[PDB]
């Protein structure tokens, strides 16, 4: 497929868009220049820009030996670039990088199973709709960075890594996982995002010995979660905006959490009664220094909401808001702490009261 050499850019490349953004990356005012083998060597990156480059388009750079180009990136790209090829002719290419475009999701892409860029590093494609799965990977096997945030990823679409060794930062943020695999092979990783996706738990990671970062921030963990046995080298756990009753104590020094939501068990009470509740976390919150205030307010909600008189019992840990003076009925409770004014902060916990 290589096209004799010397020869202008815009026979090398025959499409306009293609020819244009070859032109700025070798720095030759015209398409009509002409280039020799010598100008593609002083190449040691490839940037693209025109939006009218098709995927059939970005096949021709295959016309073209690129003995030294290390990196791709693509700033633009229009609605008929879906993937970057699969060509013979990048052979030490080291990072591919296409754009966050403007706006949420509005391109699509989808990412092959790359067999002829065995020195692939990093990968990027952040902000993108991912088109199918992510490939279980064969051919690229130094790959160490995988930022693939924001691209609508399920968590059938997402395998059990077995051929990627070396991976140490994998950001998987702002998807729609609802599960995350055990990673069985991939004991380098260090950085691990899942913010902002369905989870409800994670598995107790059975292979991930160097993993110092987890943020876990904005998923759906509710109640309890696995209280992690072997995450050594754990430095921070990010459970932020979650809806923990109790945080895992094997951990608890690595957690960031100030704000959080949760309901607890309804209660049937007798007129007259005042209302106790269990909160572990409160407690563990408090007693690692969490908070940033102190006080523990209680209220209850209907027409307006009013407060009440709310006390912690520190021996048993528990809490108790002071429903006596309430007439028979049903109620919806709230117990609120370590309130942020300043940020908007705020650890809230409701439940349901039935007062006979
Ligand atoms: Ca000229
Ligand atoms: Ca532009
Ligand atoms: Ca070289
Ligand atoms: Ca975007
Ligand atoms: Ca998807
Ligand atoms: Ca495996
Ligand atoms: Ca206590
Ligand atoms: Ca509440
Ligand atoms: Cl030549």
């Amino acid at each position: 497929d290589l096209y004799p050499l010397p020869a202008p850019i815009i026979d090398v490349f025959p499409d306009d868009g293609l020819a244009k953004d070859m032109a700025k990356n070798l720095n030759k005012d015209s398409v009509n220049d002409v280039i020799d083998q010598d100008d593609l060597d002083a190449l040691t990156g490839l940037g693209f820009e025109t939006s009218t480059i098709t995927n059939d388009s970005m096949q021709l750079l295959e016309r073209a030996m690129f003995n030294n180009v290390t990196d791709v990136s693509i700033m633009e790209f229009g609605a008929k670039l879906t993937e970057f090829p699969d060509i013979t002719t990048i052979p030490h290419l080291k990072t591919l990088f296409f754009a966050d475009p403007p706006g949420r999701l509005t391109r699509n892409l989808s990412l092959p199973n790359y067999q002829n860029y065995p020195e692939m590093d990093t990968i990027t494609m952040s902000g993108n709709n991912l088109i199918g799965s992510i490939p279980d990977f064969t051919g690229m096997p130094a790959l160490k960075q995988l930022y693939m945030s924001e691209m609508l990823i399920t968590s059938d679409e997402l395998p059990n890594f077995n051929n990627i060794p070396l991976l140490i930062t994998l950001d998987l943020s702002s998807n729609q996982l609802t599960t995350i695999p055990d990673f069985q092979n991939i004991p380098n990783l260090t950085f691990l995002d899942l913010n902002a996706n369905l989870l409800t738990n994670t598995p107790d990671f059975q292979n991930l010995p160097k993993l110092t970062d987890l943020n876990l921030r904005h998923n759906n963990l509710t109640g309890t979660m696995v209280n992690y046995t072997n995450l050594p080298s754990l430095e921070s756990l990010n459970l932020d905006y979650n809806f923990l009753t109790e945080l895992p104590s094997n951990v608890l020094d690595t957690i960031y959490v100030q704000s959080q939501n949760g309901e607890l068990p309804d209660q049937t009470i007798n007129q007259g009664d005042t209302c106790t509740i269990d909160l572990p976390i409160y407690f563990q919150m408090e007693e690692t220094n969490m908070l940033v205030s102190p006080e523990v307010t209680g209220e209850y909600i209907g027409i307006s909401v009013i407060q009440l008189p709310t006390t912690v019992n520190e021996e048993g840990n528990t809490i108790t808001v002071d429903t006596s003076a309430l007439s028979p009925g049903e109620y919806k409770l709230d117990v609120s702490y370590n309130h942020n004014y300043a940020t908007g902060g705020v650890c809230s916990y409701d439940w349901n009261v039935t007062i006979n």
